[PDB]
């Protein structure tokens, strides 16, 4: 950490450059050089810093993240003057408070919208269901209908969440129950219209906002989402690019996830009065909001100048409005593994093996909860307790009842992994071991794996290798080895059994 | 393997085995063919395991909700008797053999609890479980105790659990969702906590179980028993006035028992699977009625019911019973219900108590690392390599968060750090790196804790806690000998860190 | 009754062409011709007509007021033997059991379901309270969201059952005496939320069967709750009608109350055996309950013929869903007066006098036992009583309803003078003497209130209200004409105690 | 006006201490200039309402805090200002007692509560179940003694076994009572006077026995045990019976459940001297000394005031007081209590007499409990009168569907003199087509008569030989002997249709 020397960390697609120019006032009316950054992945390299202490003084992320940094401590409270507080809105200094306190500073509101090509396309669709037959006309004329990104689940969410997609829900103070609005149906509709449009050929997989943003400054798609950032530059080229309402889904408005851009100011930080007052009197400034919404457009911002000032502007005033529909996305530290599991569920699902139904039953079982410096054997929790096996004491995880010493002698012969339950190690007794050993699954284990893989595996004439029918028993034709790779079944292999569906297993009659 | 010519039947040593026995030796004279009935003890869990063999009886009586999880298990045999039989028996008690659409037992009888109280002890029945407290210490003066039934198993303590909430496993309409288990409700933990509160003020003892409390209201040393019919025929022998009645009311509602259905199953591997079928079929007011007088076999599904059966008031105060309690499901999740539920009871009964926390270990050991690894399914990924007769170097494994297919570098990884393999849906499932960063930096509750009684440290260590030195948790002092005892008088465990067992100052908030 | 024909009446909604064919049939093959007549009130009707003999042989009717048709001994009892109750499936014979023996023969299942237009409204709205949004969205289209009976309370339930809004308890309970929840707060916020939809222009309360039913046909309105009956109806107009599940209020599924069209026999008809024999080896056959259908669809019926031959329609499985989340309509006496509050209620909550938790209020008390003997002749005055049991009042003996004590003649004699009406309790008349009379006079002197808006009361006295003298009640001075017309105005009443009429002034009119 | 000023006027029940009550009150005279007197008048819990309603009536009265809710309701009832002092030195619980519609209406002074005095001599150990007293009485009657005698005349003396089994009175839910949930008619007050009408029918005791016969009897040695409060124990004390203060006994297996009384003191609304009377009652009866007066004339109980209670609690019978009442439940402050009273007292009254079964008796009483049927005008011209509005102009509301009446409905009314309905405490009628449907449902349209034979033979001048009567279903002439049979039997004929019907011996039983 450096005195005396402010750190700035911002994302990429917000203007960094215009954050330079506030911070060179700072430079010359206080004396201290300030430093404005733009690092790659700032969402997962701020916790890796932080623990170490070193890291950027301020940085500008959404709230959801946040909230798991006050959890984890890694950031400091920030204080208003009373009076200045009461100058911003109140919702934004809702979303920026976790348990209580407050956590960082309310710069900005952000929400998805619909960009379309006015030139490309003059009537905008209200609906999801027909852009398809507007991909079709357009790829003669040499253009896309829609192209955004998929690699981020933040873009693809309203279609999952406009049937459903709940993914916690409010009650009375209860926010984070362990069911998680995935698996809902309408979810699993969105998300299927989604992967429809890919296997359509409507749109493609393998989109980033790289792709999609220089498609629609290229003019070669019509519509895209995205959020105020883009806007500057697609003015750099204008493409007759207008703002709208996201497309309502089976009969529902897209539900976008509102994000509030907010600035927290590191735990460990040398500058912490000195960067608070610089945020509290040069950034909040009208002139220091317009700097950085110059590089790149900020939208709905907290500061009571706003409401009167760029308010009044067409795309930001669509952009409340896809805002007030939405929902505003919660601070709670479970919010990070919420977004890797959607985020691999919609990559997988768009790719293929993994189907819609089956991307999001993975997703609920990973944000659910996890299985997981904690001993996974018997002996090295014994050294670090200084206790001999023959006199350690262990407890059955389903009974609670004190371990024999014959019963702990077992568990490291057996070679078995050490369970964890609300942060104490436990074992198995030999009853309750036998009673849920025998519940089922025995020997259920099944190695499924592609042909394609299998190919690339051991090689050679995949005839060859013979792969007995499951029921009948018979060599597979080479026809029907071929079958599995044109249906893209996956051949299965339990023990010593590698085993395939001849043609009239393969259907049932 | 199992003999021809001779039908094996076993049966609960509750239930009367002789009666039984003298239908057979009827059979014996008219068909030619001796049958044996026997009592195994703990038949429930040695019936599914000899099935498997080949070995074991012709014909299994037990309750139908073990019988489901045999049906799923195939060790049981399809029933061929129709509408001619059917119509005969009750419609209800077929609905409860009834699994997947097809049928798989015999709807011999229905069992249901009641409470059995000592006319001439107590010459008026409670009518609330709030009434027995108070009601035990004026009958201690007389020497005598107010309630003793079975504290071992969890079916004499159910109706107490369930009365003001205990939705157990039964959820849904025509269908049952194993998600939602009602053991962690507020009724059910209202009514282990009167259990619980009637053992500590030594109304009860724990250690309680069917032979103690049938012998202390056959002898007169105990004015109320929660029993079944089975118990009728002993209590009728020895001299003591007895009468079935209402099970008392909790809270002001009404208790609710599991309604059992008395069945007879026919093992998949009979030889003489037709042969024992006719024996059940042609059930009978001769048969039933045999079995009865050895010991009572509650309401039958027949005409014999119907008519001798239904004068009888103890019988009709069973089915009163009945009606306020639920009819137990048939689905194989019963087992791993009725496990975690008994060990809830033992150790809320003493030990663990914490009845929410008893309450909560059950809810997860029911609802939803350690496994052999020559059968089953591999512990390891070496021995899943023997298996398979694929090398390390040429395997394939998918990581069970992302499902993307494991680099060769993070495949020695994995077989490195010894990771136990993880099985989802019956298919090994491996680890990435980049799963593994992000899962095991969130969720951080400390590395653990390994709590443990003062009294077991003295028994681990030898020396007492007069020896033992230990330090203050959070301001590091070291603890008064003083300090030690109120540990023990609040029975609160204390923590190793670093080795490192570990004041009043910070003791108190 | 004509001994030979056979009179059948069956409700307009339902096919009552295909009831006269499979008659027709009954007419060629056995010579005996039977006459089906579509009667309005037939619900009323029948009671009527059977107390003096006449009326249908068979009556087609929910269970609902079979139950108690057959405790006034206007239905018959009826045996079809247990073939015949093996062909049909057994909960139809529960809903037709009242008192173990059976009262009508089952004939189908019919239960409330949404309806929608696909083309004017592709996907449903899932809950109940999407329903604002969708008409405001619909209404500049020029159409409307949802229409359906107002009029009827069957068509209002389901919304009223979602959060509570129980008729009557258990079904072992069944009537727990004095349990109607229609005063619930599930009842009340069904019915404030029908209210706010009629309040929010969204609805109209003077909408009826025949108004909804024409809307949805000409694609004004895009969904409509109707039953099965209405699908030939709709079928007739091209339109892509869909059946689906009610909407959800409150996060609970909407119960529609689930009927069951039965046929009952009346005690005073000659060709009993005949009517057994239509229905039971003409109509309830898969050909006879075709020709029912075919007319107007009869949704499930009781026939096992019917499985997979009408259940592999998707209509038919949605009827269903509807009918398991809700439950199935009692078959006690008390049925039909539940049904006139819950109507009057429904019809004073969507009008004026209507604080929705008044008009269950009076639902309540309208549902459970109670009457004033305002009858005419029961006798309701001493002399007449004296009269028909043909004794003197000189010499008439009677008991105070409330201790039972024999009246004293000076007692009896006060009775008359102040012409006090006589007391029915367990169908014995009953008087009231002198001690209970002191004690139950002096319990309430909270006095007669007449309140009455400021319109109605200047048509009372035939004044103007600036005329007319009303005094604040806690003022006790002169109203002004603009205090009066404020009352007006917030539609508040005017109220006459002590034969003074009084009001809230401007000062005390805010909270002070 | 009708109220004198100057001086205090004093109501308080003649078993309770009136002579220890005007000591209390000499002193406030000597000290101060009141001249106070105490009355006991008699029935003064329905004198009350009566003299309070034209101003006069006493300044204070002293009655349980159960009939003074009622009272605050009537309005005849001042509000109770005391400091924050003097509410801490009364115990907390007599004062929630007192609080009706939230505001306190009287002073709170002691708590009763029934209990069972035993003779010690004569049953040194006392039954501890009201099933041991019909077997103790045949052994005491054999000794010349009898085992129980009390009051069976007030319901307050039987409720205890009534309310053991059942007894749901009012009940109790959210904190506020609930008036349509009455229990009188449940399975357990059924037993608690089947038990007590089998006392009286197997003689162990009698119908017609009052306060007066049981204290003398019990003061005399005549018999054993009684059920009596505090207030009685004095003359039991004059009396040389040793006696004592035991629970009351249990019935299937409860403890019988008494009412607990709070002997309160209110002011009346239309009274001047209020602020003597409240320095009356604050300041000299409330006192250590001045409860202590009211206690030697007659034991007033466990007081409210902190300090003279834990004195007295040394006494075991104000103990034995508590422990009755612990079991039991305090009485609601309601209005409705007092036709709770009457309807209870109507039935233990029949049922004992013999008239009406206690399944019927119960019944009736359950019903006389809840709703109810000068002040309103009754018949439509006294209504059309007091509002001075002709009927051709008046304006009525039916009371089903709250819809305004035609002329031609509101001149049927009147016509056919219907008795007019009230709802809510408004007026109304009935409309046609709601009299209609209403009118079909008769449930019964039986109209009966029942009348015993001998009272038949009265009413037309007729003996039963020369009256024809036929048999409900055989409908046979009945036979002279059938006739005499519902006369032993005491089975009452009935008039169904004009006509006089009375069941044959053949159709008693199953056919
Ligand atoms: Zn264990
Ligand atoms: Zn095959
Ligand atoms: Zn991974
Ligand atoms: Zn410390
Ligand atoms: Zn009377
Ligand atoms: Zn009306
Ligand atoms: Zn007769």
């Amino acid at each position: 950490i450096e005195e005396g020397k402010l750190v700035i960390w911002i994302n990429g697609d917000k203007g960094y450059n215009g954050l330079a120019e506030v911070g060179k006032k700072f430079e010359k009316d206080t004396g201290i050089k300030v430093t404005v950054e733009h690092p790659d992945k700032l969402e997962e390299k701020f916790p890796q810093v932080a623990a170490t202490g070193d890291g950027p003084d301020i940085i500008f992320w959404a709230h959801d993240r946040f909230g798991g940094y006050a959890q984890s401590g890694l950031l400091a409270e920030i204080t208003p003057d009373k009076a200045f507080q009461d100058k911003l809105y109140p919702f934004t200094w809702d979303a920026v408070r976790y348990n209580g306190k407050l956590i960082a500073y309310p710069i900005a509101v952000e929400a998805l919208s619909l960009i379309y090509n006015k030139d490309l396309l003059p009537n905008p669709p209200k609906t999801w269901e027909e852009i398809p037959a507007l991909d079709k006309e357009l790829k003669a004329k040499g253009k896309s209908a829609l192209m955004f990104n998929l690699q981020e689940p933040y873009f693809t969410w309203p279609l999952i969440a406009a049937d459903g997609g709940y993914a916690f829900k409010y009650e009375n103070g209860k926010y984070d129950i362990k069911d998680v609005g995935v698996d809902n149906a309408g979810a699993k509709a969105g998300l299927t219209f989604l992967v429809d449009l890919i296997k359509n050929k409507h749109m493609n997989a393998d989109t980033d906002y790289s792709i999609a943003e220089a498609a629609f400054n290229k003019g070669e798609t019509a519509m895209t989402i995205n959020g105020p950032w883009a806007w500057s530059n697609i003015d750099t080229s204008k493409v007759n690019y207008g703002v709208t309402v996201l497309p309502t889904f089976k009969g529902q408005p897209s539900k976008p996830f509102v994000g509030v851009l907010s600035a927290g100011i590191n735990a460990a930080s040398p500058n912490k009065e000195l960067a608070k007052e610089f945020l509290e009197n040069y950034l909040l400034t009208d002139e220091g909001l317009e700097a950085v919404n110059k590089d790149k457009p900020l939208g709905a911002v907290a500061l009571k100048s706003y409401e009167e000032e760029l308010a009044k502007d067409p795309r930001i005033a669509a952009t409340m409005e896809n805002a007030q529909k939405g929902e505003i996305m919660p601070n709670i530290p479970q919010m990070s593994a919420f977004w890797y599991a959607v985020r691999t569920a919609v990559i997988n699902a768009a790719s293929g093996r993994q189907t819609v139904d089956e991307a999001l039953k993975d997703a609920q079982t990973n944000s659910s909860s996890e299985n997981l410096e904690r001993p996974r054997k018997l002996p090295q929790l014994c050294t670090e307790l200084q206790t001999t096996i023959h006199d350690i004491i262990l407890e059955c995880v389903y009974c609670k009842q004190q371990l024999l010493r014959r019963e702990v002698y077992d568990f490291a012969f057996r070679d078995l992994c050490i369970v964890y339950r609300d942060g104490n190690p436990y074992a198995v007794c030999d009853k309750c071991l036998k009673f849920y050993s025998k519940i089922s699954e025995y020997r259920h284990y099944s190695y499924s794996l592609y042909g394609t893989t299998l190919e690339q595996q051991y090689n050679k004439p995949l005839s060859d290798l013979l792969i007995r029918c499951i029921n009948c028993q018979k060599p597979l034709s080479p026809e029907e080895k071929q079958r599995h790779l044109d249906k893209k079944q996956r051949f299965h292999n339990i023990r010593g059994r590698w085993t395939g569906r001849c043609m009239s297993c393969s259907r049932s009659s």
